[PDB]
C-alpha cells in the first residue's frame, strides 16, 4: 500500500518521502529557571495513517518539568492529509530541506516556553532538533511543582497561511489536567517557515485533529515518556459534500 497517484508532482514529491514507515529522531536542549535539561526521542511515523510512535528519555536525569508540557514541542509532517487536501500540506512540501518551527507557549498565571526547532531529513531519518527556553516559571506552580497529571487531551488546531514569511501560523489552547480537578492552560502561538529556497505549498485555512496517549515502558528506569499520537487534517469539505448530494 505504498502506491500514490496525485496530479500535482509537488504532492507526489512529498508523498514519496513519507511512504511507509519513517524513522524519527528528536533532540531537545532546554533551560528553565536556571536548570538545563535535555531530551532524546526515537521512534517512527506513518503519515498514511497520521500515526506517530515515539519514546522520549531525559538524558540529564530527572526532567524538571512535567512530560505533558513538552508533548507539542517534541513533527506535523506526519499528519494524514486527505487526498482532497494534499495541496495544503505545507509540512511535507518543505522536505527534505525542512522547516523551522517556532512557538511561544504561554502557561496562564505561570511562565512561558520559547521554542525553536528545525525539522528535516538526515538521510532516511526525520530529525526534530529543538532549543527550548523556559521564562519566568513559578517555583511552586503547576509546572516546576510537578502538579500535572500524566495524560493528554484531543485537540483541533487551526492552520493558516503566513504569506509574509512564505510559511504558516497557528494559535491554539491546550489544557493540562491537574490532580485537584482544575486545569493549567497552555496557550500556543506557532509559526513555521521553510529552511530552503525551494517552492512550498501554502495552505488554505484548515485544522489538524489530534489525539495522544501517554504511557510508560515498564522496563525503563530512566525518566521517560511513551507517546502514541494520531493527527489528521480536516476542515475543507465544499466539493466533497457536493458528491453525496
Amino acid at each position: 500500500h505504498h502506491h500514490h497517484h496525485h496530479t500535482d508532482p509537488m504532492v507526489s514529491k512529498g508523498e514519496e518521502l513519507f511512504t511507509g514507515v519513517v524513522p524519527i529522531l528528536v533532540e531537545l536542549d532546554g533551560d528553565v529557571n536556571g536548570h538545563k535539561f535535555s531530551v532524546s526521542g526515537e521512534g517512527e511515523g506513518d503519515a498514511t495513517y497520521g500515526k506517530l510512535t515515539l519514546k522520549f528519555i531525559c538524558t540529564t536525569g530527572k526532567l524538571p518539568v512535567p512530560w505533558p508540557t513538552l508533548v507539542t514541542t517534541l513533527v506535523l509532517c506526519f499528519s494524514r492529509y486527505p487526498d482532497h487536501m494534499k495541496q495544503h500540506d505545507f509540512f511535507k512540501s518543505a522536505m527534505p530541506e525542512g522547516y523551522v518551527q517556532e512557538r511561544t507557549i504561554f502557561f496562564k498565571d505561570d511562565g512561558n516556553y520559547k521554542t525553536r526547532a528545525e525539522v528535516k531529513f538526515e538521510g532516511d531519518t526525520l530529525v526534530n532538533r529543538i532549543e527550548l527556553k523556559g521564562i519566568d516559571f513559578k517555583e511552586d506552580g503547576n509546572i516546576l511543582g510537578h502538579k500535572l497529571e500524566y495524560n493528554y487531551n484531543s485537540h483541533n488546531v487551526y492552520i493558516m497561511a503566513d504569506k509574509q514569511k512564505n510559511g504558516i501560523k497557528s494559535n491554539f489552547k491546550i489544557r493540562h489536567n491537574i490532580e485537584d480537578g482544575s486545569v493549567q492552560l497552555a496557550d500556543h502561538y506557532q509559526q513555521n517557515t521553510p529552511i530552503g529556497d525551494g517552492p512550498v505549498l501554502l495552505p488554505d485555512n484548515h485544522y489538524l485533529s489530534t489525539q495522544s496517549k501517554l504511557s510508560k515502558d515498564p522496563n525503563e528506569k530512566r525518566d521517560h515518556m511513551v507517546l502514541l499520537e494520531f493527527v489528521t487534517a480536516a476542515g475543507i469539505t465544499l466539493g466533497m459534500d457536493e458528491l453525496y448530494k
